[PDB]
């Protein structure tokens, strides 16, 4: 199955990519995301690079593009319905794009997984939404006062 | 040298495909496209399909896509300063993608091309600029009422 | 799921492209292929046209590209284990590239699908190992003298 | 202007990839490649990585995928005509693709850049072919024995 879920943030993109282009650094969602520790070798931009959220999602960061401003990973365990055992070839893809006409940004996040259900559907929108709305509620068409 | 232009549009995705996904329908934009006829054979969504517009830009669709929402061609024929005499291999890349917390659109318009000058830069910034802004009035955020 | 087959063919590409670019000629693939009837409107290049392959198959063409030579399709209905009832969004994708050196051509033809299960993997796999096996009979290092 | 270089390699992509996936590790294009050193911070998979080659050009790693099996970078110096006072934004693009059918390699490298004449084609064309060349004659058909 997969997720799509995007949102316009009153930013410009360089701001925007700025907050969010280090993979070990999660700070930007405090809703969802309390802890984000890294694991494993490589910096937050390295390409194989790990980390633990909450203390039960693992991720690794298995593309990065700095001129695409996209960063991807495999989710290789995490809580149900997401554990390794209920979903197989998770990859999550987060990816900005400016909105040249006011200066602004899109952002984008894609999830897609293999399973026997669709199960894992809706928390994964709930999910991403909270992360999505974190980011939005950051950058507000008045807090770039 | 290359362009890019992008403007959100307040209205759903579907909507505003169901709107340009024709390549020989370009009634969207009545500020700079006051006429555009089709050429050769092919319909408008038949890659090879061609079209000349305000009797001067010779157009031929390279590329379509009804999933990812693109449509993609060359300029064959333009006015100075995007004439082939002073340019080559012009791409245009037109593509839509949802704004899934309020329903509505990112539109995204590329150009990219060879030439010894960047002269066409500012050009092409006000055609896809002044294309954009008629696609944006149509779909307002009270015209969605 | 998803499946994932390439092989070389010793033909240079804009041989291989005028060979399989028309949706609505499969006369290449004559060992799995017994059949191919046009469906719906549009022509061979046109996205939205239909087929019916062995009377079982039924194929939408989703996206085009003449630039990229590439060739994208939803399968709509199809025999057990790729009938509608038990799997959905099936995209095949045929894309060809070339081998510069040697001018021949590379030809990679991927496939994915939602499912409660893998049983089809197997399948596809076969079909299209035998559809490319046919495109390289065709095209041989001795074929090309 | 661009160049687009391809061949195939007679080794499984996993061993293919194993040896060139290093941004720092050039020891594989010995032909033309005689020095690798890395500059800045970061190291072979780190997005901004950079390295500088036969004390002349000097590289930033812009994007890596180790999914798709894929490195990018920018030319930031280089020696005529790929100096930086006659070209602009150079990206480089090397990228690998499985043969499954008997288990070889594609692998293709593109360049692009924007410059006032297109001197530099030639000249690049001679460069990925010398660096292809080596990593294919590592690769042989004999060689995996």
């Amino acid at each position: 199955p997969k997720v799509y879920n995007s949102i316009v943030v009153d930013a410009p993109v360089e701001r925007v990519w700025s907050r969010i282009r280090n993979f070990h650094d999660f700070s930007w969602a405090p809703s969802l995301i309390k802890s984000c520790k890294k694991v494993g070798g490589g910096g937050g931009y390295s390409v194989g690079a790990r980390r633990l959220l909450n203390g039960e999602f693992l991720d690794t960061l298995i593309a990065y593009s700095e001129i695409e401003r996209r960063i991807m990973y495999s989710m290789d365990e995490g809580p149900s319905p997401v554990s390794s055992g209920e979903i197989y070839n998770y990859v999550g893809n987060l990816h900005l794009l400016p909105v040249t006409i006011d200066d602004t940004t899109f952002v984008e996040w894609s999830g897609s997984w293999e399973s026997a259900s669709t199960e894992a559907v809706e928390y994964m929108n709930t999910v991403y939404r909270s992360l999505l709305a974190d980011l939005a509620a950051e950058f507000t068409s008045e807090s770039r006062r």
